[PDB]
């Protein structure tokens, strides 16, 4: 059941900020890990003496890198002359967070219809305020809340990337692209899920979509594009909690993983796997060919003996609803700390268009997993 | 002259360290970037819970990129019961390092014949201290001094890359040349010539080896390998000086730029040019073609017609010395701020192995390119 009740209008996932050490160095390995485009800067050479913020894109996915200069670049300025192009940013709250958290998440930002109502509303809903509304140019309003931990959910609205950006000079903009083409669900690790759902659902109006080591619930817009996927530990197992694991090295709550939306989840996992070592991302290891002898029973009629073995040599996961199936496979840790990853996703079926969360989020392989290696000891 | 004045037995030039805010990312995007392995790491699975350490090496060059945990990993821990493999590390100086400078360069480190001798007899010469002469497994002796700003100068002495780091498994280490092979120098930029000179020869027993908007020296070892320029600023000219917006930029002294000697500079720089916007490096702007058409008047001698078009077509630089001649070439800032660089260099005469510093350091190239500027303009 869908019942609807955003209490304001949401569109779609808009962005994905990163607040880094270096902004430069996490953007250019992203770029040439997961094949996106540089598409707009806001830094020195566009008169930006706050922040350094460099976009990248791959389809509808935007991933932005922020890292902060010398404050004493802009010691003169005032947050009515800032040449800051995200007026939300603070040198203070930038270093606190990457010294705090390493490299993350800062904002998962949502284009909804109006940013000043959406913020309004939230907050009158319970919402913490994290960044007022503030008009760029005449053209886009951005206002922040908090979400979980130090993450904000990040309201954008266009009368018509941002103000203050320019756009990447062709020579610097190599047309990269391994088929990703939009944020799928961003998922938060937290420590209590009970309190946190009845925060962002008290505030948005989302509603739920429906051996672990986790429990967990979605919110979901309207449309059910925004998918907000919250974890919590399940404490006193034999493996201990990997969102407990989450907790300690990233100093409190914050954003497990993100997962991207392939076109063609076989030729990003060539693409990406090709340059794993060559300053790409690793991927987890691969499942035991147990797993995948366990296919043809369970996804034999969506999926072709080829295409079954296909996922093999390139170690995707395979899961099913009622209503569809998945693909999906999971990077090693982005960065240095065992906290965020991402995950590489294609679901077939749910046409009606695809509606979104079609197959589900995986949770069968799980046991499918364990249940593949015990038999793989053989 | 070489007065060969060396306090303390020097070898040569050891590894360079950076301090990042993330090291898995900056050490990833400059694997790909120079073509330097991945060869040695110390972090989580090698039970260092103190910080992330990895080593890249090309030939004889070592680049390790070294970034903190959170505090709370190693909240049990005292000095004598340490996990970290780097004893000098410190949580605090590291953050601030970074906070206060950006991605640079924290130590510069040469081989020396007993690190404990080189620290003791560099202190009873003025050096300040910064890190104690520590005993590794009893194998490895590290100890630093400072050298200027918040650079260290570190000595490393083996009875026989640490103690501590684990060799990387060759399935996640790709063997990437692009044919450099170690470092050739490595410069500072300070507020005032004088004083760091004065400091630094006094503390080494280094002796001077011998428009801009500089003013420098170089200071060198017995037999000429290490070679350690520092630059001060030129004030009050029409182009501000770029080691003043260096200083401003980097929050005070630095490292500028490293120099890495490559056995092949036109393939080193046709490889690094194809990855330039695919996660690699970017190169200053290339000189006018009149630069070109008077490198035969200077190196016609040295360089083909065909090694001169080459030149061209990569944008290297020449320049000659009465001894020997010099190719050489600069990068962008490598990270978000416009402070440290990187330089390919190659050397061609001064045969003996090959005498250091042979051809100079292009001071040259800085009159020859203002003429071929204007003269390009025609
Ligand atoms: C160690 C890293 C892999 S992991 O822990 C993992 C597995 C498996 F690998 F266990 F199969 C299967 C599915 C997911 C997933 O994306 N869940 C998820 N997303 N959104 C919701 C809601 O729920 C996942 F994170
Ligand atoms: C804007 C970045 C290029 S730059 O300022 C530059 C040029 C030129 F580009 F001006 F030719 C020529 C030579 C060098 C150099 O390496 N000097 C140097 N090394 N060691 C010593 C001593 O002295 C240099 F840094
Ligand atoms: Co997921
Ligand atoms: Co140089």
């Amino acid at each position: 059941k869908n019942p609807k009740s955003d209490k304001f209008k949401v569109k779609r996932f808009h962005h994905i900020e990163f607040w880094c050490g270096d902004a430069t160095n996490v953007a250019r390995r992203f770029s040439w890990g997961l094949g996106m485009r540089f598409s707009a800067k806001s830094d020195l050479s566009t008169g930006n003496m706050v922040h350094a913020s460099y976009l990248l894109t791959s389809g509808d996915l935007r991933f932005l890198f922020t890292a902060p200069y010398s404050p004493s670049l802009s010691a003169g300025e005032i947050k009515p002359t800032t040449t800051a192009s995200i007026p939300s940013f603070d040198h203070g709250s930038c270093r606190s967070f990457f010294s705090s958290h390493g490299l993350g998440v800062r904002a998962v930002a949502i284009e909804v219809e109006d940013a000043e109502s959406a913020f309004s509303i939230s907050v009158a809903n319970g919402a913490i305020p994290s960044s007022p509304p503030i008009v760029l140019n005449e053209a886009v309003t951005i206002a922040e809340v908090k979400l979980y931990g130090d993450v904000v959910l990040r309201y954008v609205s266009y009368k018509a990337f941002l103000p203050g950006f320019e756009r990447v000079e062709d020579a610097s903009s190599f047309p990269l692209d391994y088929g990703i083409r939009r944020l799928d669900h961003a998922v938060g690790n937290v420590p209590e899920l009970g309190p946190a759902l009845t925060y962002v659902a008290g505030f948005t109006g989302f509603h739920q979509f429906a051996e672990s080591g986790l429990n967990s619930a979605v919110l979901a817009s309207n449309d059910e594009m925004v998918l907000l996927p919250i974890n919590e530990p399940v404490h006193g197992t034999k493996r201990k909690s990997q969102i407990q694991t989450y907790l300690e090295h990233n100093e409190g709550a914050g954003l497990q993983h993100l997962a991207l939306m392939s076109e063609d989840i076989f030729r990003t996992l060539r693409e990406m796997r090709k340059r794993s070592s060559i300053g790409g991302f690793d991927f987890m290891p691969s499942p035991p060919p147990t797993y995948y002898q366990n296919l043809k029973k369970r996804v034999g009629d969506v999926l072709s003996d080829d295409q079954i073995k296909e996922c093999e040599e390139l170690g995707i996961l395979v899961d099913r609803d009622d209503q569809g199936t998945l693909l999906q496979i999971f990077t090693k840790p982005l960065g240095d700390r065992p906290t965020i990853f991402i995950e590489i996703i294609q679901r077939v079926g749910c046409m009606m268009y695809q509606s979104g969360g079609c197959g589900g989020f995986g949770k069968g392989n799980f046991s499918e997993l364990f249940k593949s290696i015990e038999e793989y000891e053989k």
